[PDB]
């Protein structure tokens, strides 16, 4: 996350960490929300490589023992039929990921809320990306759990020829793009939250960037818009 804040460790407790085995040890390579005890919501993208994976709750400083982390084997991928890893802009960027364990909750693990389905955002409404993503362009991750605010900007913009043109779809959602703040890489997968009607719930899965960098005038980031597939979701958890 570019332009973010240390999160403090109990605001966002459905936020997980992706990791993957790397020699003897892991290293984070992108976030995802908890949605049942033993369910988490990830972008496809993030698990086109055939690695071994783990998911960590609870976590808050990547390179430090919180007292807190839940360690927990991946045991099924279920990407989105639809979803064609040289075609991240036709969308279906999402995955579901079933735990070799289910998790115990706590004040740092909770699920994550989903909108119900059809919802769509006013323009210019309040929602905080989270993730342990570049801190900067070409960066580095972050140690501990960063957070930043990014306004949504509605499809009839981002659309527009001078935001993202055609490679935006209703499918989506945009947010950010004032060139300071945005999502970046190892961000990928982790929810975009909104307060609606007083309640925070994940409205998006970080998708992409620009290839011109991350925190781009006019390029916002976009993100899965969870509420398009509320019955996917379910079907999938329904029928694993
Ligand atoms: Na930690």
């Amino acid at each position: 996350v570019v332009g973010g804040t240390e999160a403090q460790r109990n605001s966002w407790p459905s936020q997980i960490s992706l990791q993957y085995r790397s020699g003897s040890s892991w290293a984070h390579t992108c976030g995802g929300t908890l949605i049942r005890q033993n369910w988490v919501m990830t972008a496809a993208h993030c698990v086109d490589r055939e690695l071994t994976f783990r998911v960590v709750v609870g976590e808050h400083n990547l390179n430090q023992n919180n007292g807190t982390e839940q360690y927990v084997g991946v045991q099924k991928i279920v990407v989105h039929p639809y979803w064609n890893t040289d075609d991240v802009a036709a969308g279906y960027d999402i995955a579901l990921l079933r735990l070799a364990q289910s998790v115990t909750l706590n004040s740092y693990v909770q699920l994550g809320v989903l909108p119900r389905a059809g919802t769509i955002l006013a323009n210019n409404s309040p929602c905080y990306i989270t993730g342990w993503g570049l801190t900067r362009t070409n960066g580095q991750l972050a140690q501990t759990l960063q957070q930043a605010y990014l306004p949504t900007v509605d499809y009839a913009i981002c659309s527009s020829s001078s935001y993202w043109g055609s490679t935006v779809k209703n499918s989506m959602v945009c947010a950010g793009g004032d060139g300071v703040r945005s999502g970046c890489q190892g961000d990928s997968g982790g929810p975009l939250h909104c307060l609606v009607n007083g309640q925070y719930a994940v409205h998006g899965v970080t998708s992409f960037v620009s290839r011109l960098g991350c925190n781009v005038t006019r390029k916002p980031t976009v993100f899965t818009r969870v509420s398009a597939y509320i019955s996917w979701i379910n079907n999938v958890i329904a029928s694993n």
